[PDB]
Order: structure tokens, then C-alpha cells, then sequence
């Protein structure tokens, strides 16, 4: 159904978090002002970069690693938003019968 | 209805952060540059957390606390989301009337 | 129609603001470590805090104004999502027509 | 269809960014305490705001160019809500017919 579509974004996002993640790590790692350094640490970020909450206690300051940020910013953002969409029209197709 | 769901999620939340409010400050309380040190800090972080504002003036250091905060995150996330869920059939819900 | 409910989260959300923007500085000014002690600090802290930003340049520390927080907080993440739960049927409703 | 309501936030929103990210430095940079000074600071700014994140090493100090940032919040927050609203109402397209 839409679920497939739902569980489609879980799989997806984390892949796009270990991507960002590491895929960042290394743009950063390295450059003035760096905090990004470690691959755990950059993994924390990601997390806290797709939920938005960033607490910044980490973040990018490489105009590269910034774009890694973009990636992992829309993609937690559109990711929940379609869990939303689901349990949406999920409340819709229990109205849809009473 | 689909707000016997939604209120299912406030009820089922307020204890993801009593749960992990408490949870957290033991998995943390204690390590380097630990600041989720009292019980009353670790409740309003959770609040912060689960809201995704995230001032950045408490957060996990620890990997295993930094669980609690993911937990604690998609927690909040969701159960808004699933809130909006519900205004969203119930604004269709009277129009499938009009 | 649903957009009468929209606009009223509008009106009902900037009055939360100058509501715990005002009823948060005094809650907090005076107290250790405070920071929102100016109204228009406890201004832009609402408006930061309602949209879920948090910079974290200003937060309260009082286990009162804290609560004024949670208001603000809801406050502002319920009314986006039910202008969201607006825009939501608004494109259901034009595909109930197509 | 309300994919085409769903592109026109994308569009709509890059602009709010380049508008409120170049008409924002400049409404700051200059004044006490500005940390908005340089256009590609005030454009991960932007970035970092119109997604909720606010890791909070970047903001306005101006009360003018915290208009700006206003502006860019609900700029973003609404733009995804209305994203959201679009895989809502495709989930519930096809649950109209199955
Ligand atoms: C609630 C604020 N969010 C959280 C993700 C960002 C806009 C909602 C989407
Ligand atoms: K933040
Ligand atoms: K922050
Ligand atoms: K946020
Ligand atoms: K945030």
C-alpha cells in the first residue's frame, strides 16, 4: 500500500545518514574550524541534522560539507513528513469506511 | 475515532520522556563533559528534544545516552506529525460532508 | 470551510507569543544565569521557539518560565501543521473534483 | 494536479532564501555583535533556518534582520508542510481507488 512507500523513506534515510555521514566526515575532516572530525561524530550530526534539532555542538563550516548537510536536512525533513502522509490518509481510510 | 490515536500519542509520548528523561541522565550522569547530570535537566532536554528545538544548552555526550536522545527525537517527531494526521481527515472528514 | 480554522491558528498562535513572550520575561528576569530579561529578547525568543529553531542564544532556566516554553512550543509546532492539514485537504479537495 | 502546488514551494522557496539571504546580510552586517557579515554566511544561515535546525552559529542581532529570518522560517516550514501535504493527498489518491 502506502506503508511500502512509508518503511520506503526508513530504509532510505538511514542510508542517506551513514551516506551524509561519512560522506561528510570527509569533506570536513581536516579544514580550520573543523568539528566534524571524527566518523562518529559526524554520525551524531546527521541524526541531529535530519531531525532538525541541531543543538550545534556539530556542524559543517566547509561550503562542501554544507551541501552534505542540505542532503541530510530535506532528507530527515521529507522522510517524517511522509510517515505523516501514511498515518494521514491511513485515519482517512478508516473514515473512508465508518 | 482517528483521536482516540491522537490522544494515544500524547499519553504514549509524555512517557517516552519520563521514560528516557530518566533513562538518559543514568546513561550519561557522571562521564566527561556530561551535562545531563540532574533529573530535572534531563526533563526539560527531553522537551527541547522531542520538540526538535535543541538550544544546545544540554545534550547526550555519551553514545549509549545519545540512544535515548534518538528515541526521545523520533518520539516527538512522530506523535506531532500524527496529530497533524488527525486535523488533517477531520478538516477532510467535513468536506467529504460539504 | 477548514481555512477558518487555519487563519485561527494564526491569531490564536501570535497572541501564545506576546502571551509567553511577555508572561516568560518576567517569569525568568531576575533569576541566575537568566538571559531572556529584555521583552523584546523574550520576543524573539517565541518567535525561535514556536518554529522549533532554537539558535539557543536565548532559552529560560526557571522551572516556571521553562513551562512557558512547552506552551510556545506546541503552541507553535500544532498551528504549521494544521495549516499543513489546510493544504492538505485543499489538494484533496481539488482531486474529489478530478 | 497538486504536484504542480507542490514544485511552485520549491521554486517559491530557493527565492525566499536568496532574497531574505542576501536582503538579510545586509540588514545586519555592520551592526554590534553581527555575525551575518558575509553573504555565503547569511546563505548557510538561510539554509540552516528555513529547515528548523538552528544550530545557532549564525542569527540576527538587528530587530530588522530578524524580521528577515521571520520571514525565511515560515518561508521554509510552510513550503515542506505543503510537500507533505502532497504525499498525503497521493496516498490517499490511491486508496481512492483500491
Ligand atoms: C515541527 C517542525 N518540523 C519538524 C521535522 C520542521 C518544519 C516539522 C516538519
Ligand atoms: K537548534
Ligand atoms: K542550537
Ligand atoms: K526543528
Ligand atoms: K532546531
Amino acid at each position: 500500500l502506502h506503508w511500502r512507500a512509508a518503511g520506503a523513506a526508513t530504509v532510505l534515510l538511514v542510508i542517506v545518514l551513514l551516506a551524509g555521514s561519512y560522506l561528510a566526515v570527509l569533506a570536513e575532516r581536516g579544514a580550520p574550524g573543523a568539528q566534524l572530525i571524527t566518523y562518529p561524530r559526524a554520525l551524531w550530526w546527521s541524526v541531529e541534522t535530519a531531525t532538525t534539532v541541531g543543538y550545534g555542538d556539530l556542524y559543517p563550516v566547509t561550503l562542501w560539507g554544507r551541501c552534505v548537510a542540505v542532503v541530510v536536512m530535506v532528507a530527515g525533513i521529507t522522510s517524517f513528513g511522509l510517515v505523516t502522509a501514511a498515518l494521514a490518509t491511513w485515519f482517512v481510510g478508516r473514515e473512508q469506511e465508518r
